[PDB]
């Protein structure tokens, strides 16, 4: 079980950490959503399925920078949504292909009504979240880190 992003960035077998950069939205209104959408970015599979199968979960998610200072927020992992910074571990998906599947996450993201101006910095860490990777098969119980940075600034007019 191994996990690499649209860009090239991988983490192998065993886990890892990997720094992620995304797009986000230039402009974002109080009460309008800011989404950072990581299924189209962040992929992974499973590297024996005919034997293995492969448990996935969100373990831990936090916030930083400009997301943390002015924005509240919700994660979406597999179709449900969650706090964030997450409170608790998330049901599991499953992996049983070779060939890569989405990391089922998203991030809803709304500024506080506080906020003004560059309300995200270009180039800053705005989350780290936590893919935990488990099996029907041995004790492996893997971190795989991915660490979410901002391409762009993120306006926030008033
Ligand atoms: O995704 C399945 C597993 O992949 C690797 C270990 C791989 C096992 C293995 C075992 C017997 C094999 N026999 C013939 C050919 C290949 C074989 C591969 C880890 O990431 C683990 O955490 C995950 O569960």
């Amino acid at each position: 079980f191994a996990c690499k992003t649209a860009n090239g960035t991988a983490i192998p077998i065993g886990g890892g950490s990997a720094n992620v950069y995304v797009n986000l939205a230039p402009v974002v209104n109080v009460g309008q959503n800011l989404v950072v959408d990581l299924s189209t970015q962040i992929f992974c599979h499973n590297d024996y399925p005919e034997t293995i199968t492969d448990y996935v979960t969100l373990q831990r998610g936090s916030a930083y920078g400009g997301v943390l200072s002015n924005f509240s927020g919700t994660v979406k992992y597999s179709g449900s949504s969650y706090p964030f910074p997450t409170t608790s571990e998330t049901p599991r998906v499953v992996y049983n292909s070779r060939t890569d599947k989405p990391w089922p996450v998203a991030l809803y993201l709304t500024p506080v009504s506080s906020a003004g101006g560059v309300a995200i910095k270009a180039g800053s860490l705005i989350a780290v979240l936590i893919l935990r990777q488990t099996n029907n098969y041995n004790s492996d119980d893997f971190q795989f880190v991915w660490n979410i940075y901002a391409n762009n600034d993120v306006v926030v007019p008033t």
